[PDB]
């Protein structure tokens, strides 16, 4: 069940049933750190599967069989499209240039090479992990190259497209809300009305801005490090390589990949996954406000704000009618945090480069990644099962806005500032409206508090 | 005017009025990183008094005269004792092992002393800034020295009574707020009740656990790195001086300071500061939580939660009444953030030791007296403006307790769980009481349901 | 191959090979963020069944037929024994409480019991989730218990025995060293003498005092918050549950549990997994600097430092002989770093909870049970597979040694001050050692200077 | 002396050499947090002068009478050159919107242009602090004005200005060093070579893409809140105001400031500010990277790297000769790790917005502007005093690269790899050259390897 391979270091056992081989078996005997949820990311083995594909049908140019490249490119393509995620073992505290993972890819296409054209796994013959899938490339500017495929293509994929449903459905809550006025909160004591829709145009902003944000942070993880080699110089590969590989690259994804100008800057730090990596971490900070908020302005029903009423999704007991967790805000808030974590973990990591080469490319790559899919699911959850569904307590708000002392400036233009001041005073006091008081008082009619108190008219400058 | 000092560098002006010399101006043209603000911490400064008052007394046994030891123990007590804090104008930004600021204490304490004997300021004579006043000591070891003890004094002087004044304003509101039952909330949904004076016990554990948790962090600040020398060794110092300068400070402070069992750990690593650090980190969030409740728990007046009335000590607009904005709450939670702001700060300092010596000594210190500070003085500034004059809106509680859904559950054992569901939902569509609800359905009698339900039964298990 | 379950909103599709019901299966339909990798951490899961046999042994004295209860104990057992881990979909980033998952693990529970009872999966008959495997608690007193369980186990089982293999291992190491003098260090520079066995003796105090402070945060991990039921008052829960669950726990795991004495505390915050990550914190500063110092001291073989040869485990090229790249101290490195942002992930969700309920839950403790997992194995490790198997590279240490100018000042004694530096300034510009230049400038003969300079004089105060 | 000013608390004395009033005073004796180091930075106060004297002139539009405005723009001149510094006591640690700073620049500006006009200091007459210099305003969107133009100025007067000067310092260096090869070091190993200018290029790319990383964070720091009024509806200003205002400070300042278009979004977060602190954040990680390196590359004399000669700025003693401590690499990294910190302080406070205000203003913009400021100061400083005078230490770098193993892979094209792979065996054990081993082998002449070995071919692909 079985099969021998060999290492410097003796014979090892592979599964009759799996691609890899010594390398990778190696590897994974002697950094069993964390289990198999910390096993690298699958975007990070389909970025590999892109790459590969990518170098085979460049390195034609360069001496390599056509039969062995298109057996290569067929192999690499099964691994971009998820086909063999199983022959990936290695997790993420490995070697800090990503090497190991490198050479996993190169026995699993390799031996899946093989397979289809019907030779003997494990053989290397036809088709040679390093010879052949690793032609023209090195241990240290692989990894760097498919950190920034696979970012690149989370952000267009995962992060954007979830980004914009959130949007969209704020934004169309906005417009529905555009006419419920509401009293706005300043220290989170009463102030001036605002409707909420103007409250949650706040909101779109915020989102707008994030993916604003997120796309200015992109440029920079558009450059591949491939051709640099070893140290940046592009020793022991070929004049054009990088060029043509990042053209392919470009080719294949339809993304506008480049190759990097500085090799040297590319490989010695990954300050393009810290740049990222920020502009998640300021969408974090947006969508914590957001959700706080939605979940603040959801509390109730009776003892807390009241203003909006969330979907249930996750059924309550008869006897608790009104009640409604806000279980995706909890989940969204939860993430935001997550993703001010991971930022800390990247920035330790960029921080920390030495010479001709930064060796913490997996911790950086799997904290983005985790970052990006946990902020786009989270918003398409948050969207979905929670935003469209908002509806305003527009009976409670309409109460409220009539128990106010916040209108009360309203009546200064025609009763005068001493007598609107005693109205509010006086309403405090007793507890009942500003209109109740200004009547009782003998200030105004009902008809005359009606004409002049008019919130519709309190939006906006004049 | 100026006098003129020199270093092997040449000639450098020293102000008429300054103790400082040549090596401290050579300092200041090198290093003006930030400008004034970024001046070293007087914790720091006056902590480098109590030390070298200290290694001047032990210093008699290892061959120091007397008469010249005397008058440094008297310059050195001026800096300890803040009398000397213009003559130091060194900033954070310096050599990362401190040895600039040893240097202008060395310098300021040799001048003044000299001044004591009637002697020519800036001459070395009789007291030698190196020869004397560092006598056994190091480049290497004196900072890290002073640096813990200006933790230790910040610790026990602002941080501690800080916390203390806070916990027991806390306490004396819990016991001031028992009998005053409000309905709970749990995901900010209306819960079943608990005792405001519940409520601030929890707040009151949070505060005591923070002080042990300070208190437990203390024992390796407590270890001082004099006596370690260059390299950790105590090469070119005298067998004793480490233990008993360590001794003579605690005689000092009335602190139990005691000599690092191991110099390369203490030179090598400033771990004790980060497990500080971490302490007041874990204090921030507990603060964070206790000033944002007390903060929600305050707003109003009539579109929040009105639980608490907050003291009012910024003038108000007399058409507002009612409005009072928490702004010992805000203070308290900027605050906070800082805090865990600077804990990463001294987390990536500590983490960045190099063989034999941290050499991000300064802004790890910094960092952490800044944090001690402000949260000791905060919590003063909370307790003495905010805490201390709270009052309960038992009104209004009272009424929302009336109007709650969540006391519904009293009923079941009198008229069981369905009739009790029906009165919630009715109540719920109608916007009524659940007495009202249950005497319109004919479920029961008002004598009945004021005997049946009774919050003050249902404050605990049976 | 499914069976119909139904929840409030209609019938769900259980798989027959599934021991979760229809609660569980609409969690997996709301909350899709992350994937498989974001499952809840399985020490979680075996808590929970640690904490449901507690309570079910307990609830014999509380009305549970005993037939249930014993039915209940097994399978719960299972749970424990991660013989079910199967059957546990829900990820981290659920309702903030935790309760989806308590829900879950009362789901299989009892349909595990259920089938040992030989009924209908499915049926809640005999074992029903909430009547029976979840009686006397509560959706928000469950899984903080769970959580804190977990954090013990997981520091008693995997983190501290990863730091005492590491201790002992430094330990060793700095014995077998004590004999070998090396040039130190300080702002990178050479400076005066110590030996590898002093410079690891740095590093063991480092790691002992990492157990010490990771044992002084767990005090308060020992308290557990059930019995606190809905808002910490213990309504719905019976006298006496709260202790003798904790007794129980406290007996099967033999760890000192006890019940939280303030469940407000327990309820509202999480500040002793923010105190026990703090430690954690601390603990990657130490072994960051553990692991980059013997990554440099390993640099080489010969445009490095060079002092220590690292044992090879993966295999290099034959043309590349004396190259080892330190890929332990890589993982470690990048493991470090990992653990000081998931340190600001709990430090964000332990600042914000609100009111009765921090609902931050399930994030802080994948977080905690991380950064716990990741050190104590990198700890194994880079042990094992590193520190064990370092060497000295005596020949090199000894060539520089004797080549350094930071001997000179044995000198100063026989020849005076003027002349020692006068050989050191020579040596420096000439490129020669202190020796040859000694003998050359006629100040000394080759014995004198043999007889004079002895680096193991110069290791300590005198 | 002190004069006798009002609130309707009662009576505050105020001293007669200053320009503040009652408010002032007040805001004192209850925010006393931190002491006089955290006084709120003076960029801020200047911002104000600028907002101030926009408002001012604008206002002249809305009924303002000319003499009293032009008396305001005269004082606000005078605060926003930094002449009336002294008159502005508050800290940081104030309320969070920043009012009471708005409230010391609307009373010092009428304190000022009364005396300008011949009053009566304390009178608000001719100019009411309210009423004039306030005119338009309000108490919560003037400091997010006031932090945002403080911000900007910061960015383009001190952070860009000093980052500029580093990146064309370490330029000049790479050109100065294109010609001189270097081992270069992958996982701090001996690896191919690359020259010191190529390395140095790569610090230049890093600076760079910070310069441009800054600039891509400035878009919506330029937009302004002013004109949003108490909730973001402009309520109580004029139509117009916003713009005008946002247009005057633009061409009072020669930057591009702009009205915010969501005056929502720009009262309740403040996500530009956590844009640019992400920016800082990823400069730090590349100057953290430089800085480290250059350290590093300058270790010795004799038992480092030794491959720069740094300036040595601070006299150092005659007995050790060559010894350098790096102390502006220092300076550096010790910024660099506080920008980090400050980073997270920011996020926190971005993170905790509640409905329509953000209340962490002042804390948020202290860090943005602290990071700035280090930023700038020490690029300036670590550029004229270290990197304009490093030297390479050409002799030893000839002697290493002779010395190395790395170049045996030029003889395989010549005597094939496994005369090469003999050859770097045996000179590893036997601790000789290549050239010498080669030639005792009897596998080439000194003339072959001398025509053979050329690093000057082994800096590119080919």
């Amino acid at each position: 069940s079985f099969r021998i391979e060999y290492d410097t270091f003796g014979e090892l056992k592979v599964p009759n049933d799996k691609y890899y081989g010594a390398q990778t078996v190696r590897s994974t005997m002697n950094f069993k750190i964390g289990g198999v949820t910390e096993r690298m990311p699958t975007p990070v083995i389909k970025a590999f599967g892109i790459l590969k594909r990518a170098a085979a049908e460049v390195n034609q140019d360069y001496g390599l069989d056509p039969k062995i490249a298109n057996a290569i490119m067929k192999a690499a393509d099964e691994v971009a499209e998820g086909k063999l995620n199983d022959h990936f073992p290695l997790v993420v505290w490995q070697t800090g240039s990503g090497t190991q993972t490198n050479m996993n890819v190169n026995e699993v296409i390799s031996n899946r090479a093989i397979e289809m054209l019907g030779g003997e796994l494990g053989s290397k013959i036809p088709v040679h992990p390093n010879d052949h899938v690793n032609k023209s490339q090195s241990s240290n500017d692989t990894f760097p190259t498919a950190m920034h495929i696979a970012a690149a293509i989370e952000v267009h994929e995962v992060l954007l497209p979830g980004l914009q449903k959130l949007h969209d459905a704020l934004d169309a809550k906005s417009k529905e809300f555009a006419q419920i006025i509401k009293i706005g909160r300043t220290h989170t004591q009463d102030a001036v009305p605002l409707t909420l829709g103007q409250e949650f145009s706040g909101y779109v902003q915020q989102v707008k801005y994030a993916m604003t944000r997120i796309k200015a942070a992109m440029p920079r993880i558009y450059e591949l490090a491939a051709g640099g080699t070893a140290v940046g110089t592009g020793l022991n590969t070929r004049i054009g390589f990088a060029e043509k590989v990042a053209a392919k690259v470009a080719a294949l994804t339809g993304l506008p990949f480049v190759t990097a100008p500085n090799k040297f800057e590319a490989l010695a730090a990954h300050d393009a996954l810290v740049e990222l990596s920020g502009a998640m971490n300021t969408t974090a900070c947006s969508l914590m406000k957001i959700a706080n908020d939605i979940r603040f302005l959801g509390s109730g029903p009776r003892s807390g704000l009241g203003e909006l009423i969330l979907p249930e999704n996750e059924p309550g007991s008869s006897i608790m009618p009104g009640k409604v967790n806000p279980t995706q805000c909890e989940a969204m808030t939860m993430v935001a945090a997550q993703v001010m974590g991971n930022h800390v973990a990247v920035t330790v990591g960029g921080s920390n480069g030495h010479f001709e080469l930064n060796v913490f490319k997996p911790m950086m790559i799997k904290n983005v990644l985790h970052s990006a899919r946990l902020l786009g699911d989270a918003s398409v959850s948050f969207t979905e099962n929670c935003v469209v569904g908002i509806q305003a307590n527009t009976e409670r708000i309409n109460k409220l806005m009539n128990e106010s002392l916040m209108l009360v400036t309203a009546l200064n233009p025609h009763i005068g500032y001493d007598k609107a001041a005693k109205i509010a005073k006086t309403a405090h006091k007793n507890g009942s409206t500003l209109k109740e008081t200004a009547i009782e008082l003998g200030y105004l009619t009902a008809e005359q508090f009606d004409e002049w108190v008019k919130p519709k008219d309190m939006l906006g400058p004049k």
